[PDB]
């Protein structure tokens, strides 16, 4: 995560987008902060409050990061846009390109207490998109 | 509710008590604010944070106040102390007496957004103990 | 407003962006829903929760929409990106080009009761960016 | 501390009470767990969440327990009830009698990492009321 963002904020930048552009454009936002392009990324087309609601669901083992057990599965599917890197052999981050896979799935988030700089409206916040179902 | 308390605070005074005195003593705290003694009252022997956790459970019809659908059932039982008025024919609130019924039950709370004067730690707070199961 | 968004959501699409791309890219997200490119637009580099907190500030006359008295000024300045259309002849919205004016100002928002489809976490939500100061 | 309470919980039993009865009644809750009546005790008329927020204030030397440097002063005064034992001869704890000193002061608390059984909502919790100012 870039220091310019709290974990919650970085979560929102990577994973919350009511109406993202196509993956090749959407992913620049993320990849500008990275050494190499991200292999895959899902943008949930929902609101941060809806994801916070998932944080109060039953705590589960994180499916993709199994050392953690602060994950939570959504009770409802959300529309989303899944992005897949299709040119991992490529010069600049500026040249990374992605295939677009719009969909609708349940999602699983890891949640933690907020950063002091985060809005007091959400003392518990999503900090990682663990997977989608 | 007395104006000296937010709804959350009044909820805590009526329903959260890690180690209450016997019902006849415990109930004075409540009945001092009332015109007549309360017929029944349950004190949950738990912490306010644990009750807030219940606020994120699935929203249900409130069993005892069926015009509301902002209720939530706990996933776990808590020890508690149930108080039952046994002298409804009686002079002062100061003379009300209660039978004591310690127990362990699931509980159902109605939750709402916090008052501005409530701690920012809990933007969603229990405001009524609807029933126990 | 496009109907697939509540007012609060459309407010967020137009005016909330933690890390917007340059105006000429950022404005496409808005102008795709228009026949004519928007003459100007400010993106606040903050979160929706922060703006909702400004809804709780003193109600004032909206400076740019003076028939309304449901506007609220932020207590603090926020970083933002202001976009100004520089080629209003443009035949196709895809061809609109914007000057970029990064800045840091107080903001004034009109707030209203939430749409039923907005989270119950915010009974009052921002619906229009009235101006910045 | 009695073992059926975490340190945070025992802190709450001794020092957190929105609406305590007079000292001679209130102190029984504490003295039942002792052979000798407590010489003095302050009840803060606030909530545990509020105190936990004071844990995030500047760490200072604890004024009354100077081997420790994990104390934190409140930014604001709170209403409180101070209790002073007035009959230290007392053979039976049930016979201890207290003078009442309602007041309003800043407080200083020692805070530590939570017990595993304390809510994960507060990684740091108050464990001792060090003094009031």
């Amino acid at each position: 995560r870039p220091p310019q963002f709290t974990r919650a904020q970085w979560f929102a930048i990577q994973h919350i987008s009511l109406n993202p552009p196509r993956c090749t454009i959407a992913m620049r936002a993320i990849n500008n902060y990275r050494w190499r392009c991200k292999n895959q990324n899902t943008f949930l087309r929902t609101t941060f409050a809806n994801v916070v609601n998932v944080c109060g669901n039953q705590s589960i083992r994180c499916p993709h990061n199994r050392t953690l057990n602060n994950c939570h599965r959504s009770r409802f599917r959300v529309p989303l846009l899944h992005c897949d890197l299709i040119n991992p052999g490529a010069q600049n981050i500026s040249n990374c390109r992605y295939a677009d896979r719009p969909g609708r799935r349940f999602y699983v988030v890891a949640c933690d207490n907020r950063d002091p700089r985060d809005s007091p409206r959400y003392p518990v916040v999503p900090v990682h998109l663990d997977t989608t179902i």
